[PDB]
């Protein structure tokens, strides 16, 4: 049995919309939909930029906005 590509399938083999997917219910009874969910944030070895946007921690401070709100580079940021 295999779902659709727009859905996630539980260890019973249940499908489910791929947006229940790791959303922090259970939808699948197995929990399967809940299991080895990805970290919500960045890398704790990555700059989070102030947006939320993620980039590596070696273009922090470099010159180049790599954070869209440039906050890689702010007067803040930089110390
Ligand atoms: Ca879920
Ligand atoms: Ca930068």
């Amino acid at each position: 049995k295999e779902c659709e590509k727009d859905q996630f399938q539980c260890r019973n083999e249940r499908c489910i919309p791929s947006v229940w997917r790791c959303d922090e219910d259970d939808d699948c009874l197995d929990h399967s939909d809940e299991d080895d969910c990805p970290k919500k944030t960045c890398a704790d070895s990555d700059f989070t930029c102030d947006n939320g946007h993620c980039i590596h921690e070696r273009w922090k401070c470099d010159g180049e906005e790599e954070c869209p709100d440039g906050s890689d580079e702010s007067e803040a940021t930089c110390t």
